[PDB]
């Protein structure tokens, strides 16, 4: 099973200069939860985002071009990242906006977080059809001292 893993702020903005601007510790702290022990494939701009491995994780690295780190597995092509995975039960797709495109055709699950939050971004999260998917988890949360702004852990599956 393939799962996407995404923070969206509005108007679908996932990212800007290839960073993200906001600071959610809540939503990173939900992120490591739904990817601890799973592989996490991603592509080669955000891997650079990141900046070092995901510790716990298989970290798969999309890219055209020759790896230039060991301490990660890198694959050519969408169909060589899932089989690289091996036979677990959910891989975890965590982006970029490319990566995500050609991923979600292939999904079952998204864990989407909607954050309340207006970013001028180049990214976004692919437009998906609504009709495709059930939401089965919501969860709401105001902002608080450590979260600035309110968001919404929503899991989706394809119906
Ligand atoms: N908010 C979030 O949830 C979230 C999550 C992830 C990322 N982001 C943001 O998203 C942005 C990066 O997204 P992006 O769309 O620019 O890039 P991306 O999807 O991370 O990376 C694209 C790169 O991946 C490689 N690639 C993709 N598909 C491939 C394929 N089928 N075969 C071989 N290589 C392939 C290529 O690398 P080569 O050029 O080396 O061939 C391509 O240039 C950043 O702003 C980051 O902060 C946000
Ligand atoms: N919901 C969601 N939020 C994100 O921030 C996110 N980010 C990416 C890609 N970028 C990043 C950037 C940093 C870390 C990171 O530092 N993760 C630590 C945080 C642990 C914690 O804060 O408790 C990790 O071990 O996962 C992960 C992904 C992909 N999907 C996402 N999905
Ligand atoms: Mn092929
Ligand atoms: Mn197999
Ligand atoms: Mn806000």
């Amino acid at each position: 099973m393939i799962s996407l893993i995404a923070a969206l702020a509005v108007d679908r903005v996932i990212g800007m200069e290839n960073a993200m601007p906001w600071n959610l510790p809540a939503d990173l702290a939900w992120f490591k939860r739904n990817t601890l022990n799973k592989p996490v494939i991603m592509g080669r701009h955000t891997w650079e985002s990141i900046g070092r491995p995901l510790p716990g994780r298989k970290n798969i690295i999309l890219s055209s071009q020759p790896g230039t780190d060991d301490r990660v597995t890198w694959v050519k092509s969408v169909d060589e990242a899932i089989a690289a995975c091996g036979d677990v039960p959910e891989i975890m797709v965590i982006g970029g906006g490319r990566v995500y495109e050609q991923f979600l055709p292939k999904a079952q699950k998204l864990y989407l977080t909607h954050i309340d939050a207006e970013v001028e971004g180049d990214t976004h999260f692919p437009d998906y059809e609504p009709d495709d998917w059930e939401s089965v988890f919501s969860e709401f949360h105001d902002a608080d001292a450590q979260n600035s702004h309110s968001y919404c852990f929503e899991i989706l599956e394809r119906r």
